[PDB]
Order: C-alpha cells, then sequence, then structure tokens
C-alpha cells in the first residue's frame, strides 16, 4: 500500500493559478522479448533514474508555465540529451503531490522499441545533466524470481520520489503492462521486506 | 551488521566447500559542487542488478580454476567493458552472513572523474547491459541541508547486504568519510525508513 495521490484532469490543471508549480516527467518503456536466464520473461523494460538527492525517479522536472506549454516544457527539461520528442498524445495523467508546496505532477508515457530505449540510455550517459542532477539510469525489472522477491519486489523496496513510485504503479496498471493483482503482490512483498528489515 | 574480516590466506584455507565472490569499488575524487555550494567529495560506482538490488560490479569466481583477479576481470569484461584490476587493488575479504558459505572479496581502484565516466560509457555498451546489469549509478556522498537528501536517502535504497557493508567499510578504511559522519547518515536513513512506513 502506497499513499494515494489525487488525480485531476488536464483541463483542471490548466486552470491552476501562479502559486502552483508544475512538474512534467516521462515514463519511457519498451516491449522486451528477452528472458532472464533463458526462462523468466522480461515483458517490458521501463527507464527510471537515480537523482542527485539519492532517490529513484523519472526523467523530467519543473516546467515554468509563464513560458511553456507542458509539452514544450517537458521536452526542454528532459536530461536525457538525442532527438526523442514527446507530444500531447503521450500525456497520461496529472496528480497533486503530497505537499506541502502546491505541485501538480504531470506524467507522460511513451512506448519505444527496445533499440530506441537503448539509444536513450546511450544519450543519457553523454548528457550535460549526467553526474550533476542525474546520477544514472536504471531499467525496472518487472519480473519476479522463484524466491518471490528477486526482480520487481526488491526493486519496489528501493527509495523513490513518492510521486514517482505512485506514477510507476499507476502507469503499469492503466497501460495494462501488469495485472493489478501482480502489482499488489510485488508491493506486498516489498513492503513486508521493508518492515522486517526495520526489526 | 558486522561482517567478520579475514585474510586472503584464511579465505583459501576454508576449503573447497566455500564459494568466493569478487566485486570492484571504482571511485573518483570529484571537485564538483551541488548547487555550487555542496562539495561532492567523491563519486563511487554501483549498479542496479537483475534482482532489483544495488550492488557493486563483479560476481562469483570459481577459485578451482581462476585466480581472484582473473575471475573478477572476466566478469568485469562482460559487465563493465574491459577495465582490468590487479592484486594491488585488493582491499578486503569478509565472511558473508550465513547460512551459505561465501567469502566476499572487495577490490577498490581510484580513477579520475574522466576515467570513471569512460567506465560508465563502456557499461551501457557492454554485453551484460539489460540482462544481469540494469544500469550504473553514482553514489551521492554529500548530505543536503534537510539532512536526508543525498547520502542518507541513498542508503535507504535496497542493497545486496554484503555490498552495503562493503561500501561503508571502504568509505571508512579509504578515508573517504569519517566514521561519525557515516554513522550519522545511517541513522538518518533508518529514521527515514521508519517514518516512511
Amino acid at each position: 500500500m502506497v499513499p494515494e495521490l489525487k488525480q485531476i484532469s488536464r483541463e483542471e490543471a490548466m486552470r491552476l493559478g501562479p502559486g502552483w508549480s508544475h512538474s512534467c516527467h516521462a515514463m519511457l518503456y519498451a516491449a522486451n522479448p528477452g528472458q532472464l536466464f533463458g526462462r523468466i520473461p522480461m515483458r517490458f523494460s521501463v527507464l527510471m533514474q537515480m537523482r542527485f538527492d539519492g532517490l529513484l525517479g523519472f526523467p523530467g522536472g519543473f516546467v515554468d508555465r509563464r513560458f511553456w506549454s507542458l509539452e514544450d516544457g517537458l521536452n526542454r527539461v528532459l536530461g536525457l540529451g538525442g532527438g526523442l520528442r514527446l507530444t500531447e498524445a503521450d500525456y497520461l495523467s496529472s496528480h497533486l503531490t503530497e505537499g506541502p508546496h502546491r505541485v501538480v505532477a504531470h506524467l507522460y508515457a511513451r512506448q519505444l522499441t527496445l533499440e530506441q530505449l537503448h539509444a536513450v540510455e546511450i544519450s543519457a550517459v553523454h548528457s550535460r545533466d549526467h553526474g550533476l542532477e542525474v546520477l544514472g539510469l536504471v531499467r525496472v525489472p518487472l519480473y519476479t524470481q522463484k524466491d518471490r522477491v528477486g526482480g520487481f519486489p526488491n526493486f519496489l523496496s528501493n527509495a523513490f520520489v513518492s510521486t514517482a513510485k505512485y506514477q510507476l504503479l499507476f502507469a503499469l496498471k492503466v497501460l495494462n503492462m501488469m495485472p493489478s493483482e501482480k502489482l499488489a503482490e510485488a508491493l506486498a512483498s516489498a513492503t513486508e521486506k521493508q518492515k522486517k528489515a526495520l526489526e
């Protein structure tokens, strides 16, 4: 169980006054036919990143609406380097963050080929933001090993930007990349792992 | 969780029933400053593994046929891309928490920040990228004004237990961070984790 964030419509988000900050982040993913150890289907690979503050999050950042539309802003704030362009067709959701500052978090999601996803990873290591704001990209493992913790459940027990962890689970669910009951199982495994470490 | 440190010689005398792992801690002094005011001090490479945990580059070495160095370098050739370590880079051997019989050997090498970046570029092109290795990360060793941003948040991630111990061990014995500062970062990380729940 994660703390539920309030979802609002894009139209509502556009009506927000100047006292609201807007963040735009991108969930880039690819179908992945690979099989770990020749037997565990990887299904999809999703990109996240280690941030300067020691937490996992998505590529992106704050967008100043005095100057930019959400899409123009996002494409400018993507510390991936490259030629990838996101459009309003890739817009997925807007959620109000936990605060206390007034922030709406916009999520864009785009499916790429696995070769294109790798090109993004290569671009990122050469990016101006690498080693400053961004400390490295990681692929999310969506599979679970036989021990029932290796892979996705262990991954979910990492330290996230709270908004990004919610957005990841939200997107996996609404984009039909993972059944909800499987997400619940991985999250339960991660949360119990965390609780028993703290004992 | 204190691991028992033993000598290379002791490790070899445990016998054929023991497995050996070798991992490398690659790091660089880093003159950068976060926000132009927070000294970065050093950058250390770790990686996201296939099992969803942070660890160091490296893996199991079959000591029946391989020296620790040759074994390590072959695993690094597939997973980092051709950097080669020597016996001069050997740092420590620890018995891992049981019940499995594993001795964990740690190698450490200081690189320039330029050489460290070359390793990161090599890694994204390596054979193991997207299979056993899911991406490299730099450790943030600084702590932000809120006293959690940076190193304490980082320590609240999920690690191979042995690797987390090895990181803290190496930061101490290599004089990269004072013991009391490490203790302080760990305490903050724990307090973060408990309030997260």
